[PDB]
């Protein structure tokens, strides 16, 4: 796809989501911006542990590429949690992560090139006891909801194969 | 927003949007909704709190004759309440027996219900298996309850990040 | 024109997802004589039960039983992977376990490719919760996910079970 098109690819551990997202990115074009939040030589890498929208817009690199792949919403959410004063307090973390995600959504709406985003599903096991991990799971689920609802396409990976959750 | 299902099951993980989607379905029932809360929102809705014995409490309230539909929040807490009301939560069989009785009574009440129901439950079985028998038992019993309800339900939706996958539709 | 069934089916799901009941229905669809391969570390009466905790392809082929039945149901990839993990010297070391599990899975795929009768395989989804801290559990989850990817890529049909009901992930 071309334009301000957005695809969300989510799945569990070893679900093949990164491979599938890279296929989608290759479908965008040959010059891909790889945004890492923690490989083809025509791809550019921009490393942004936080404030992804600001850093990508300031880089001006959206005007240089055919598309963007974001790896990954999971680490963006954990980075946001551990940047807070008290990782055991849910509300400030949630506010910060929503801010991050809304800035990303806005940048994508205005983006000249399409984006594919990789994220993790972590909410379908047994709930953990310590507040930090619970908060991280909760906030990641919220981020994934926001992205899926704004995305044009959403794919849920099961054992390397994509289930279409939302399509054009 | 689906319409005209008598019994709908909406299940999903943590922060999957299952409550929002179930409330949309409920609003599709009508303006007067009975909200059955199992813990232990529109102003025209009635709230009935029943941590256990949901079929018994709802039938005894007579409120099914007062509303356009019912939303049950949630099977997850119903199962945990059932587990912890037992003498020995590390003992599987009494818990499973009690939970199955609860679910079968709920199914019968829904079969006889004059108004439709949407039920919210959680998927908890697709992570790493837990070590303590109590958590294993809870996960197991909730999965069994979800199977019984999904088989009875007319429609079943599996939520992924706020969006519904149709698992079963009449 | 006589239709043909699915030669290789993968049924995966979580705890109490109804994956075993659905797979057994598929197996019964194969025919009346079904080989039930149980992998647990050591049902219709027309079925034969073969206990094989490890080296499934070798034991099943050497048994010559593929020529005796209408189909095979493998219960289950989950226990095959855990057996493989705990048969290693150091379960905290990922690479030897991964090699052994991949060898097991590739041998299974090869035998299924040669099989005169269809197969349905039961496995678990374990990768959609919170990542655990201890290396051993992460290793197990990772390796099982790899095994499921390998089988799903080879399978003709793949079903993901939710609360007893099948979602079709791959067909035809």
């Amino acid at each position: 796809p071309r334009g301000s098109h957005m695809t969300l690819v989510l799945g569990g551990i070893r679900s093949g989501k990164s491979q599938y997202a890279e296929q989608i990115a290759a479908g965008f074009g040959k010059k891909i911006l790889y945004v890492a939040t923690a490989r083809p030589k025509s791809w550019l890498t921009l490393e942004c542990p936080r404030h992804v929208a600001s850093a990508v817009g300031e880089s001006g690199l959206l005007d240089q590429v055919d598309g963007v792949i974001l790896e990954c919403v999971t680490l963006l959410s954990s980075n946001t949690l551990y940047a807070q004063k008290d990782p055991t307090d849910y509300e400030p973390f949630q506010e910060a992560l929503i801010e991050e995600i809304e800035a990303l959504k806005k940048l994508i709406r205005q983006s000249p090139v399409p984006w594919v985003l990789v994220s993790s599903e972590t909410g379908m096991g047994i709930s953990q006891s310590d507040a930090e991990t619970r908060h991280y799971c909760d906030g990641l689920g919220i981020a994934n909801q926001l992205l899926a609802k704004s995305a044009d396409e959403v794919y849920f990976m099961v054992a390397g194969l994509p289930l279409t959750v939302k399509k054009g």
